[PDB]
């Protein structure tokens, strides 16, 4: 449970995140893609990128990231009561897209590693460590969510 100073230092660096969402998502998932390329595989809207710098050229990619981004705002807003915003998001996941949890770990990873790039003065140790634990609250809803469907490994 993340405390309410915890929840201010996320939101703070959070409203910095949205003034520019977009290229805030095109950093995040490039830098998934690239750390991680099985993360590529399981996009096949994406899959023929083979290049970072076509990467940042596609603007489905850019559209996609704000996709990604607004719902993970709508979620961190929620300060942990979320557990209408998970629900779909979970069952398509785990369902359709199949991606595995720690491939959420992973663009967590991306997401700190973005905001501290971009956010070095509202993105403190304090705030890097809120930001871990708002994430690893995410991680684990989802997680227990895919383990009811039988997804969890
Ligand atoms: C912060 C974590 C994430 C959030 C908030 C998020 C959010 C979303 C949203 C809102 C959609 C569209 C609606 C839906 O299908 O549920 C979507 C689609 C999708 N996501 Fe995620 N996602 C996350 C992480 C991931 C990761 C790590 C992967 C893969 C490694 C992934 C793979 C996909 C795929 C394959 C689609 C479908 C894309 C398409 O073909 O249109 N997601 N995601």
């Amino acid at each position: 449970v993340l405390s309410e100073g915890e929840w201010q230092l996320v939101l703070h660096v959070w409203a910095k995140v949205e003034a520019d969402v977009a290229g805030h998502g095109q950093d995040i998932l490039i830098r998934l893609f690239k750390s991680h390329p099985e993360t590529l595989e399981k996009f096949d809207r994406f899959k023929h990128l083979k290049t970072e710098a076509e990467m940042k050229a596609s603007e489905d990619l850019k559209k996609h990231g704000v996709t990604v981004l607004t719902a993970l705002g709508a979620i961190l807003k929620k300060k942990g009561h979320h557990e209408a915003e998970l629900k779909p998001l979970a069952q398509s996941h785990a369902t359709k897209h199949k991606i595995p949890i720690k491939y959420l770990e992973f663009i967590s990873e991306a997401i700190i590693h973005v905001l501290h790039s971009r956010h070095p003065g509202d993105f403190g140790a304090d705030a890097q460590g809120a930001m871990n634990k708002a994430l690893e609250l995410f991680r684990k809803d989802i997680a227990a969510k895919y383990k009811e469907l039988g997804y969890q490994g």
